[PDB]
């Protein structure tokens, strides 16, 4: 991209495809570029400073934003500008994988105002519900102001409308400051298809593959060493530039890689490198994204488990749509609490073929939980969240699975006070072509309704901030009994279940869920923390006991 070095700066683009290009800094000039074989246009410049703007002129005299760019102002199709170059970073994270607390946050709709500054304005509220780091969805500059993130197509840029660089910057600052930290949700599987213009550079996209998303990055064939480094070296940018304590990485199973060391772990090696945390995003249900090197694993530090999402939603909502269909039983439950996979080996209909592999002796920490998060909400056509689709003791004996869990848990902004607006998906593309083809798919795979490209679908999603005090007041405590107990990481635990209830017992606990009115056969003695309803004893002893639905945590 660009390195400030003394009073002067240095250029450098990649481009193979090119056999000529111009430095355009608007309003100072048109510069030739220095050309070597293996595609790199270089200049140095002595001439420029912070604030200005620029951009590359082509072969055929068409001009285009630094793909590398670290800030486009105006918009993605706006020219790239020069940054402050602040380059200072803790060569440690003072977040503890056993402590983490995630909450997934959409900057847009997060907050009124829909930005950094809004998110900032939360930490005390955060702090003080006892998370312990902030998951931020992707900030690569979109098209538009209307997105998710995962249409970023500017990896190294934050998005303007969400208060930039600055405003990221403070965001991160704010937070240490309060004791929080900061997962970036980072996407290198796939490039959004607005504003991108590396297919003009160079082979950035491999002709090798397909995914779920269409083209995917070329790590593997020719011309792949430029293109690995600019993936790696866009974690390091996040880690040095901005200070960020981890990531987690957008579906790595649409990472592919056949060369002698994967770039998945390749990845984790930086993030290692600077102590951070990385957190994958996983669809494979394998272990190896997760094992220790020595295990013939990428060794990277957690991956989401939705199947332990799966097995609850199905079995409380009663759907079986989708991926739904290989869930529903109680069973999925305990099997998920017991052997984190569902899917371990075994066939799915929905998939149609053998999937997952046990996931062995790893303890609870490698692996991340969630009743909510932007995909289950946000992938339903009409984007309801859970508690639309479940009774309130339901709602409350979620929470409680989640929380208790051995697994990391991931707490989705307005799941805590029990928020009821939908999380639509939207889209703020200016393509027409882009335009129709996000509507008509959109319908047609999820049901939506909404119109994902209009701005009443985004102004819907936005967090209403309507605390239900007895949701938030049980939330909290959750997150308190969770740590006091030292339930993080920890797999020894013992569950029994009937037809219509669980019981799950750690070492300094045990849980009551029961889904339906039934007897139970209590082996335990303890003191209640808390509880669902108040139709649970203060202190209980070994006995059957006829239970209403509700959930109570004893010891």
């Amino acid at each position: 991209a660009y390195k400030i070095d003394g009073n002067e700066v240095i250029f450098t683009l990649w481009a193979p495809y090119q056999k000529s290009v111009k430095l355009k800094v608007l309003e100072k000039g048109l510069y030739e570029m220095e050309r070597d074989e293996k595609g790199y246009f270089t200049i140095t410049l002595n001439n420029v400073k912070v604030r200005d703007r620029y951009k590359y002129v082509l072969d055929d005299a068409s001009e285009i934003p630094d793909p590398a760019s670290r800030y486009q102002p105006e918009g993605v199709h706006g020219p790239s500008q020069i940054i402050q170059e602040s380059k200072e970073f803790n060569n440690e994270t003072f977040l503890k994988k056993e402590d983490l607390i995630i909450y997934e946050i959409h900057v847009g709709t997060f907050t009124p105002e829909g930005t950094f500054e809004g998110v900032i304005r939360k930490l005390d509220y955060l702090k003080d519900l006892g998370i312990t780091a902030i998951e931020i969805m992707p900030i690569a500059q979109f098209p538009g102001k209307r997105d998710w993130g995962y249409d970023g197509v500017y990896l190294y840029a934050v998005q303007n409308s969400y208060g930039g660089p600055e405003g990221f910057r403070k965001l991160v600052d704010e937070a240490h400051k309060k004791g929080l930290g900061v997962i970036l949700d980072v996407v290198y599987n796939h490039v959004g298809p607005e504003g991108n213009y590396m297919v003009k550079l160079g082979p950035y996209f491999s002709q090798k593959y397909k995914t779920p998303w269409g083209l995917t990055f070329n790590f593997d064939d020719a011309e792949s060493d430029e293109v690995r480094k600019f993936i790696l070296e866009n974690v390091e940018y996040w880690i040095k530039e901005y200070n960020v304590d981890g990531f987690r990485l957008s579906a790595v199973h649409a990472i592919i890689d056949t060369s002698p060391k994967h770039i998945l772990e390749e990845i984790a090696d930086v993030v290692h490198k600077y102590n951070r945390i990385v957190i994958a995003e996983s669809d494979l249900n394998d272990p190896r994204v997760v094992n220790p090197k020595e295990k013939c694993g990428y060794n990277i530090d957690a991956q989401w488990v939705d199947d332990f999402h799966h097995s609850i939603h199905a079995y409380l909502t009663g759907e079986r749509q989708g991926y739904y269909t290989d869930f529903g039983n109680l069973d999925d439950i305990v099997k998920s609490y017991k052997d984190v996979f569902v899917y371990d080996g075994k066939y799915s209909n929905f998939r149609r073929k053998t999937h997952g592999e046990p996931v062995g002796e790893l303890d609870g920490c490698n692996f991340v939980v969630y009743i909510q998060n932007h995909d289950q909400v946000g992938n339903r056509g009409k984007g309801e969240r859970i508690i639309k689709l479940v009774d309130r003791e339901s709602y409350k004996i979620a929470a409680a699975l989640y929380l208790l869990s051995p697994y990391i848990p991931m707490i989705f902004m307005g799941e805590e006070y029990g928020e009821e607006n939908p999380f639509y998906f939207f889209s703020d593309f200016s393509d027409s072509k882009l335009i129709q083809g996000v509507r008509e798919g959109r319908k047609k795979e999820n049901g939506q309704d909404t119109d994902p490209q209009d701005e009443s679908t985004f102004n819907a999603s936005k967090l209403s901030w309507k605390i239900d005090e007895e949701i938030f007041s049980f939330y909290k405590i959750l997150i308190k009994m969770r740590k006091e107990l030292s339930i993080a990481c920890d797999r020894r635990v013992n569950v029994v279940n009937g037809e219509n209830w669980l019981i799950i017992k750690g070492r300094e606990y045990f849980s009551l869920y029961v889904f339906s009115k039934s007897s139970i056969e209590v082996k335990y003695s303890g003191t209640l923390l808390l509880s669902s309803n108040n139709s649970f004893p203060q202190h209980i002893e070994e006995g059957k006991y006829e239970f209403d639905k509700g959930f109570a945590l004893y010891k």
